[PDB]
C-alpha cells in the first residue's frame, strides 16, 4: 500500500521503491516522440498504431473542456495554442495529456519513473483511482515512456 500526496488539482504524488517487474509487464513503444501517445494507445486499443488518435481526443477535449484544464492553463494560453503545438510531429507528450486523458476517459493515469530499468522510485498520479484500473506509464530517460500491463 502506498501514500499518495495531493500536489495540485487531480494531480497527486508517491516516493516509493519498487521492482516494477513485480506489478508489471511491460510492452515497449517505438522510441519517437510520439512514445506517449503510442503507450496510451496501447491501453486503449491493443495497438500503438492509434497514437494519432490519441492527440486528436486531447486537442478535442482543450477545445470543448477548456474550462476544466488548470494544468494545461500553465502552459498553454488557449485551446487554439495548444493544438498548434501539438500538432507538430516533434511534440512530446507528458503530463499536459495525462491531466486532459483523466478528465476526458474519467481515468486514473500514473507516471511510474524508472531510471535503470528495474526500480521505480516515484508514481505521479492523475486522478483517484488505484493502478489496477490505471493507465500505467514507465517513464524513463529522454522522455521516453513504455507502457504497463498490471498483473
Amino acid at each position: 500500500n502506498i501514500v499518495w500526496e495531493h500536489v495540485f488539482d487531480n494531480c497527486s504524488q508517491a516516493n516509493v521503491v519498487f521492482s516494477y517487474r513485480e506489478f508489471f509487464n511491460k510492452e515497449l513503444t517505438l522510441p519517437d516522440g510520439n512514445c506517449f501517445f503510442r503507450a496510451v494507445s496501447t491501453f486503449l486499443y491493443d495497438t500503438q498504431n492509434g497514437w494519432i488518435e490519441v492527440k486528436n481526443m486531447c486537442r478535442e477535449f482543450a477545445e470543448t473542456n477548456w474550462d476544466e484544464l488548470p494544468g494545461v492553463h500553465q502552459y498553454f494560453q488557449d485551446p487554439e495554442h495548444y493544438a498548434r503545438e501539438s500538432k507538430r510531429e516533434g511534440y512530446w507528450g507528458g503530463s499536459v495529456e495525462a491531466e486532459i486523458l483523466s478528465k476526458l476517459l474519467k481515468l486514473t493515469v500514473i507516471f511510474w519513473k524508472c531510471e535503470d530499468d528495474v526500480w521505480v522510485t516515484q508514481g505521479i498520479r492523475w486522478g483517484d483511482g488505484n493502478y489496477l484500473t490505471a493507465i500505467n506509464l514507465l517513464h524513463i530517460q529522454f522522455d521516453h515512456f513504455d507502457f504497463l500491463v498490471p498483473i
